[PDB]
């Protein structure tokens, strides 16, 4: 739960996602690993969804600062692009959003300024297109 040395509020946290293939689960974004080789069983991956869309709760309302989020790194890299990062409280109304277009490397790194939120959903705006993230860490400055 220490990346970088500061706490990861979203390791090991309940996940849930649009849907699953080739046993990609969502836990597998919060699970301490930022190995992106899709076969090496780190890497989450849905089916061709409408759209395609990953979510951690956190249980209770927090506040976020950095979000990091570490693509897959052996294939497919350009499905994580056209994406939006949104945090909602504990209703479920959007209290924020940022839109990623794509990655210059492997990761992105979003800071959202201590705003209060329970759940962040990282959704592709693409339909059709699986999406696969190797981690999302998230912490509160
Ligand atoms: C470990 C294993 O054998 N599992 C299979 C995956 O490796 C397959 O992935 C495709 O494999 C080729 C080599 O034959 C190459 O690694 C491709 O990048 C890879 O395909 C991508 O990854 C998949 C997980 C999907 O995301 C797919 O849409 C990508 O294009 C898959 C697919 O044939 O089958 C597994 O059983
Ligand atoms: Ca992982």
């Amino acid at each position: 739960k220490f990346n970088d040395g500061n706490l990861n509020i979203a390791y090991a946290k309940p996940t849930t996602q649009s849907s699953v293939d080739y046993n990609g689960d969502p836990n597998r974004a919060v699970d301490g690993n930022r190995n992106g080789n899709f076969n090496s069983g780190s890497v989450t991956h849905t089916r061709a969804d409408n759209p395609s869309w990953w979510e951690v709760d956190l249980k209770k309302m927090d506040k976020v600062g950095l979000v990091k989020i570490y693509n897959r790194t052996d294939a497919e890299t350009q499905r994580l692009s056209n994406f939006d990062v949104i945090l909602y409280d504990n209703n479920r109304n959007e209290v924020a959003k940022k839109h990623v277009n794509n990655l210059s490397g492997e990761s992105v790194s979003l800071d959202f300024k201590e705003k209060g939120a329970r759940y962040i959903k990282v959704k592709l705006l693409t339909s059709g297109v699986p999406l696969s993230l190797a981690e999302v860490e998230v912490f509160r400055e």
